[PDB]
DNA sequence: ACCGGAGGACAGTCCTCCCGACTGACTGACGTCGTACG
DNA sequence: CGTACGACGTCAGTCAGTCGGGAGGACTGTCCTCCGG
């Protein structure tokens, strides 16, 4: 089943043979089969672990700071910004 | 297709007839077909939105509580109590 | 009766991969200028 | 001097190649019902 890295990236049929394969072989490229990427399980128990801890950190957050701040953090991607937020106390 | 509240809790086969079904007519029972109860979507995109929020709060709380059992706190249910606690900031 | 879990239709993932559109390059054709000849 | 021919340059059109939206579909895991112990 698994297509080689390059065929994946390019989205063309892979011959998939061993070691290399038609277009990496032909075209002159180093053909690889990368490991599947580890992702979190998409189960319902796990979505619920995570929604319900996020909820409880939100509940605790609100005893400490205003709701308007909740909404800012819940969007920040930068670690300086998450820290500065906290520094304006 | 939908089974009745009761056949649902008792786990027996439901006749499904409306308004009152098999048993619920028999045992002269309060027969409800309660509406289809919502869950949040199990999709990858939504698992991931929620995991990004949780990470950001998780990070914000590493700085509020650099010292431990945040989990102790996360389990409490009382608002006064939690706030009595935190005022040991 | 009661309820753990089998059974199965279904929701949605998460792969590989075919196909269409868009961009770039190459070739051809036309037009304009310059030179040569009358 | 004037006209004609050739050569070069520029523009347009067509073809090919590549990134991309996403169809196809096996599969993971859900989430019902209700069997039978
Ligand atoms: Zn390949
Ligand atoms: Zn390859
Ligand atoms: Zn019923
Ligand atoms: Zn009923």
């Amino acid at each position: 089943e698994q297509a080689c890295d390059i065929c994946r990236l390019k989205k063309l049929k892979c011959s998939k043979e061993k070691p290399k394969c038609a277009k990496c072989l032909k075209n002159n490229w180093e053909c690889r089969y990368s490991p599947k990427t580890k992702r979190s399980p998409l189960t319902r128990a796990h979505l619920t672990e995570v929604e319900s801890r996020l909820e409880r950190l939100e509940q605790l957050f609100l005893l400490i700071f205003p709701r308007e701040d909740l909404d800012m953090i819940l969007k920040m991607d930068s670690l300086q910004d998450i820290k500065a937020l906290l520094t304006g106390l």
